[PDB]
């Protein structure tokens, strides 16, 4: 065989055999970091087991698997190999994507300290990796630090492609997304900065158990908005919005403590006055008033780093997915 076996918990294994030494890794898919004979380095390898099984899993392998393709920027996943151990259409079942073993995930991240060099320059790859999408026509509109890597050297990747135009981790997604509103490439500001408050609060943002819960933990941190908002809202939207129980709202200072910052040299003081004047601008309900990518990438805070630089069925599905993973 070109492949072999391998038991990884309940799952079997089956691989190149220039794939050594699985070992489980991260929250699940399932991913074993192994190391590549052929490449000499590490990597981690996720199995889709059957993706073409339902419309929400083929659609997604298929979207992602067609966009890794196209896509290419050093903050954004880049696979080195897709492939499946089995040798015909009638056969298939599985998809194996190998990319490089990064160091950590972002949920990791935001547990720890992290300086303001560190923050900063974590937060300029993702604007840079999300301004490549959004130069694609790729607008995310789910990013969330589980999707999100890093290197010691504290390097960067993007892993996940977001929604389509059509229990899941909800806290990122921007109100418009939470409304059915209509949005526009400045939807994923509003994730990052979520992400940006959480590295700074260590607690996610705007949790809850639905969007509903969600709502409130965002009008009553924020406020509840106002007129121009509304009316880009639909009526029954409009409606429940309209006649949500009332939040004047905390300002930023309120909202992020100088306690939650370095603050020991003057550096450091006016870096966090920075800080929250980026977050006090990334977290704003109405995308009209919301800073952009562009400006984001202009911010004192982040520009130090600047740097120019259908349905189908299951059968159906399931050719697709195939002929991607052959390139047939
Ligand atoms: C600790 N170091 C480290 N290094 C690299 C990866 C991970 C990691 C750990 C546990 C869970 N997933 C992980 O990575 C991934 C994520 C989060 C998302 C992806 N996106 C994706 N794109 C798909 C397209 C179709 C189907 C499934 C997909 N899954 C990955 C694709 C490939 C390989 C890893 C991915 N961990």
């Amino acid at each position: 065989n070109q492949f072999y076996s391998v038991e990884v918990g309940d799952s079997t294994f089956t691989v190149l055999k220039r794939y050594q030494n699985l070992k489980p890794i991260g929250s699940g898919g399932i991913v074993c970091a192994a190391y590549d004979a052929v490449l000499d380095r590490n990597v981690a390898i996720k199995k889709l087991s059957r993706p073409f099984q339902n419309q929400t899993h083929a659609k997604r392998a298929y979207r992602e698997l067609v966009l890794m393709k196209c896509v290419n920027h050093k903050n954004i996943i880049s696979l080195l190999n897709v492939f499946t151990p089995q040798k015909t259409l009638e056969e298939f079942q599985d998809v194996y994507l190998v990319m490089e073993l990064m160091d950590a995930n972002l949920c990791q991240v935001i547990q720890m300290e992290l300086d303001h060099e560190r923050m900063s320059y974590l937060l300029y790859q993702m604007l840079c990796g999300i301004k490549h999408l959004h130069s694609a026509g790729i607008i995310h509109r789910d990013l969330k630090p589980s999707n999100i890597v890093v290197k010691s050297d504290c390097t960067l990747k993007i892993l996940d492609f977001g929604l389509a135009r059509t229990v899941v981790t909800r806290y990122y997604r921007a109100p418009e997304v939470i409304l059915g509103m209509g949005y526009k490439e400045n939807v994923d500001i509003w994730s990052v900065g979520c992400i940006m408050g959480e590295m700074v609060r260590h607690k996610i943002l705007f949790p809850g158990r639905d969007y509903i819960d969600q709502w409130n933990k965002v009008i009553e941190q924020l406020g509840t908005p106002c007129p121009e908002f509304m009316k880009k809202l639909q009526p029954t939207v409009r409606n429940y919005v309209e006649n949500r129980p009332k939040y004047a709202g905390l300002t930023f200072p309120k909202l992020f403590p100088d306690s939650l910052f370095p603050a020991d040299s003057e550096h450091n003081k006016l870096k966090a006055s920075q800080a929250r004047d980026l977050l006090s601008k990334m977290l704003v309900i109405d995308p009209a008033k919301r800073i952009s990518v562009d400006d984001a990438l202009q911010h004192p805070y982040i520009n130090v780093w600047y740097d120019p630089a259908r349905e189908h069925t299951i059968e159906e599905w399931k050719e697709l997915i195939y002929k991607e993973v052959m390139n047939s």
